[PDB]
């Protein structure tokens, strides 16, 4: 049974269960992902300290990004403060190194972690190891945990905990640490120096009050707040914390969020409104991988109004077959295949068998590089 | 009257002259200006060579940035080659440092020399000529007067010309210095230099096969090598050559690419298609901003099969007043405030006082610090 953590443990068990048959079909897609993942062993790994423009505090081992929809005012002589244009994203954001690189260091430790637990091989273990190592612990290039300086905006008086969402890049990372426990290369002192960080970073995130804010947060900030919490608590096996997560929190915000008629009215107010309520839906798919690894459906299991997430994945199916009908704003065009993952999650969390067929015919393409997709054999 | 270069020259003269008359609306105005160009003054001179990933050359004085809708290919081990996808920005071209300090440079050299035409204050020629300096003809920080590596795409076996249209940005720059010779900072030395650049670019656009083949592009990327190709030639003070690319060039070009319906065809098959189709009238806008300095209205005067730009400008107008009705492919939104000077140019040469109304109606922000608006006080 594979350890806790952010992925569907049961297609993962399935891939290494034939893998280890020697299944052909499952052997010959495991030898493509390792073709894939040769170029993260290769990869030097990164660090939240490779920037020159520092944080305010001083220290480069603190987390700093531009919030991404926040821009210069042209009118202002310094441009400050910055104003918003929500759904546009300002260049600016590439500034800050950390923003592209907690991505890039996110999508090698995951997919290494990933291939640890398939193959067995030492050689993932070895350099999943290295780049969690330097991530995460280094006294030297690991990262400050917390996320105060996260999405900051020139100008702006007021502390905000909207930056926290940029922690989804990283906490999968964390949580794949857990696959590659009990290898060689990772010591029982490197477990305990990355124990102490997600400890520290779980203090963080419940009793600072940005974490506060963000955990209250009336929109899918809250929903992605509590996925990251579950990556989080997961990680260190606190598993009654996992359940008390969906009951207080996360089964309370879908009853809130939720409409009658299943659309998120907060996520339909945004200039990416289908982005968004599949957003939405994306962080209660990542929470439910990991509460149906201890028994909690967040598919199908009611907040205390009745309310139900099926509900919100029923009123968006007919958009995901067609984009073009839908009727709210939607600034840049909506990515159809984001859908084939949520609805073969969701489908098969509800035996919705209309919705894992339409997650076939969307389909991922076989040979695709994109990490996440890596236990997806079944949609390509 | 003005020198001749790649602004409203009439326009440039009333500021200038209702400057020297102390005429308070101006002043006002100009001392705006001046407060927004005091960072210029203090901004270090950018330089192409500031870059670490070197081009094929091995010389950092060599421009070179990535073509913007190339991204690489997840279905391929390395992602090469590189695939298109229209109107999609791939974040990759901000690794390339001169995309945005080309932006930057041609910006602070323009406001400068514009400054020093309307106020004869010698620390804005002092500034523009810092910049102009290690921009252009520094034997060590200066680019070298080609586009070799401009818009070049990884994996992509041809050359292609299309990076040409990266030159706008510096070229602009290099017509405002015509603004600054008189000045006690640019000596006739630093003049000499730039000549002797802006000639070798001149042959380099003219006679290298990428010049050649951007020349003949059927799109906007032939309104803009030519419209580039006037600032260089105005520079250099080649008006019989400014006629004979009118009339030869840009005019045929004009009006092989308009429909009877007053369209552009090649433009409507864009993903950004009302953006296109105003970035092809603006390549117009700034070519006869230099032509009706010697006579000739690039906007009225019909080419050699009956079509005349007007017609596009005429096609376009109901769209600039309700983007929302547009009805070809425009995956982000249309910024309507493109129109304002667009229309303002197109209606001052056609007597069309609709147009010049909207322009005014759709407006400029008066504290704005576009370097672009310095010229349109009447739009503000
Ligand atoms: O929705 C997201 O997951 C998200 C991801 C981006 O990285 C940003 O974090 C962005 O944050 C949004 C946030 O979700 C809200 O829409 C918020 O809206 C508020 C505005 O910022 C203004 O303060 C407005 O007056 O009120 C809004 C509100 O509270 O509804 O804006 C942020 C943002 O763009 O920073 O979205
Ligand atoms: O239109 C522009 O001014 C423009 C600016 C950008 O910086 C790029 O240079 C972009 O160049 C376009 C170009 O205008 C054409 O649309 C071209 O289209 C060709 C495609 O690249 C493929 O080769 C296709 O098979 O044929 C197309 C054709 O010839 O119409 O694409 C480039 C580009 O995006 O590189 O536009």
């Amino acid at each position: 049974s594979a350890p806790l953590g952010p992925f569907n443990a049961t297609l993962l068990e399935q891939l290494k269960n034939d893998y280890q048959k020697g299944e052909k079909e499952v052997t010959r897609y495991i030898e493509l992902q390792e073709k894939v993942a040769e170029k993260y062993i290769k990869m030097t790994p990164l660090s939240v300290t490779a920037k020159k423009k520092l944080p305010p505090s001083k220290d480069p081992r603190d987390y700093m990004t531009l919030s991404p929809y926040w821009w210069p005012d042209s009118t202002k002589i310094d441009g400050l403060p910055y104003i918003r244009k929500d759904g546009e994203r300002n260049p600016e954001v590439y500034e800050y190194p950390e923003r592209e690189n907690a991505n890039r260091f996110g999508d090698a430790a995951y997919c290494l972690g990933v291939l640890y637990y398939i193959t067995g091989k030492e050689v993932y273990a070895k350099a999943c190891a290295n780049h969690l190592r330097t991530w995460f612990t280094d006294p030297k290039l690991g990262m400050n945990p917390n996320m105060t300086y996260a999405q900051a905006v020139p100008g702006m008086k007021k502390m905000r905990g909207s930056g926290f969402i940029d922690s989804r890049r990283f906490s999968r990372a964390l949580g794949v640490a857990k696959l590659i426990e009990g290898s060689k290369s990772w010591t029982p002192s490197d477990k305990k120096k990355l124990d102490d960080w997600a400890t520290a970073f779980c203090y963080w995130m419940e009793n600072s009050t940005q974490g506060q804010r963000e955990s209250h947060a009336a929109n899918n900030h809250g929903l992605w707040y509590e996925a990251i919490h579950l990556m989080v608590l997961a990680y260190l096996d606190r598993t009654d914390r996992i359940r008390e997560v969906a009951e207080q929190s996360i089964l309370p915000k879908m009853g809130a969020q939720i409409a009658d008629d299943g659309s998120l009215p907060q996520e339909l107010k945004r200039t990416l409104s289908l982005h968004y309520s599949t957003f939405a839906l994306e962080a209660l798919m990542e929470a439910n991988q990991i509460t149906s690894q201890i028994g909690i459906n967040l598919w199908s299991t009611p907040a205390s109004n009745g309310k139900v997430a099926s509900q919100a994945v029923d009123y968006l199916y007919p958009f995901y077959l067609n984009p073009e009908d839908w009727k709210f704003k939607q600034i840049k065009p909506f990515d159809q295949s984001r859908a084939a993952i949520l609805l073969y999650e969701a489908g098969t969390a509800l035996g919705n068998q209309k919705y894992v067929d339409t997650a076939k015919r969307i389909g991922l393409k076989y040979s695709t590089s994109d990490v996440e997709t890596i236990p997806y054999l079944v949609l390509k």
